[PDB]
């Protein structure tokens, strides 16, 4: 009756990924895959290295694998901003060719890291009332490590800062890190 | 099934699509295009002082967008997270409390300016679902830095190419 058109499903995908918990266990992630992917579906990330091209394809059976280990390290969120998409659609497939496409993560402590990896971001999608990813091609060209700076003199004074150094000193000793 | 906060995604693609040389005229299409002929749009802080309170009107809303990108910024987008959508007679209300305001900034710093707080926005209830109100009360504010990843960076003959430029600008 109705067809979702391809970027709402990538908002779709944005929104699941913001109600991940640090409880979500591996059956969340495996439900997470089957409501965006198809059974045969791939995942593939690109690199131009001096080596030469560089592939990583992940098969559906390891893609809830590989979004589980992006949050691994103390990462609270997980988002993709894509730029300037071309849809295109085919007899069987639509295609979302994103030339300027963002993936982002934010760390926790102790830096609060904010990483942004950026690339091209092709999506075939499936004609379908379902509408999952069938084919996910990530060519990565670029890479940043965002740290919040110290926006106020007086924050190098706080006694909270200065404290977590005094308990270092407590935990381990003065000859010892 | 309607979806109100997918509207804030529509304006995020929307403002991709912002070029270096939009128009005054364009803002107007882009007010027209997300806001009702009679919208406000208010900023909030709590201070020491008490409530904070900036209030633009419905004709000041598109020059609001234009100056956030003024300072060479690139981008700006709104991250929603956990929205709670309600329902009324003829209005739809979306109370966000982790909203990201994201503009990318270009040289010297390019920095990521992240403002954090309560979004809560009105919107009609009728085919265009344009706002009425959008209430922002900022809690949170961050402005990250890439750092440098590499040692062999500071190294770089562009970066010493820029200042042999400088000392150039001195005599």
């Amino acid at each position: 009756p109705y067809m979702v058109q391809p970027e709402y499903r990538i908002y779709e995908m944005n929104k699941r990924l913001q109600s991940r918990t640090e409880d979500s266990d591996n059956l969340w992630w495996d439900a997470f895959a089957t409501e965006f992917f198809e059974d045969d579906a791939t995942l593939t990330l690109s690199f131009c290295l001096e080596d030469g091209p560089k592939r990583y394809t992940i098969g559906r059976t390891l893609i809830p694998r590989y979004f589980s280990t992006v949050f691994e390290g103390g990462v609270t969120d997980l988002y993709y901003i894509l730029k300037h998409s071309k849809e295109s659609y085919h007899n069987s497939s639509i295609t979302v060719d994103c030339d300027q496409c963002a993936m982002v993560t934010q760390h926790g402590k102790p830096m609060f890291t904010k990483v942004c990896t950026e690339g091209r971001l092709i999506l075939e999608f499936t004609f379908d009332d379902l509408m999952r990813i069938k084919t996910w091609h990530f060519t990565i060209r670029q890479y940043r490590e965002l740290v919040p700076r110290s926006i106020l003199a007086m924050h190098a004074q706080d006694p909270q800062v200065l404290d977590q150094l005094s308990k270092n000193i407590t935990r381990m000793g003065l000859t010892n890190f």
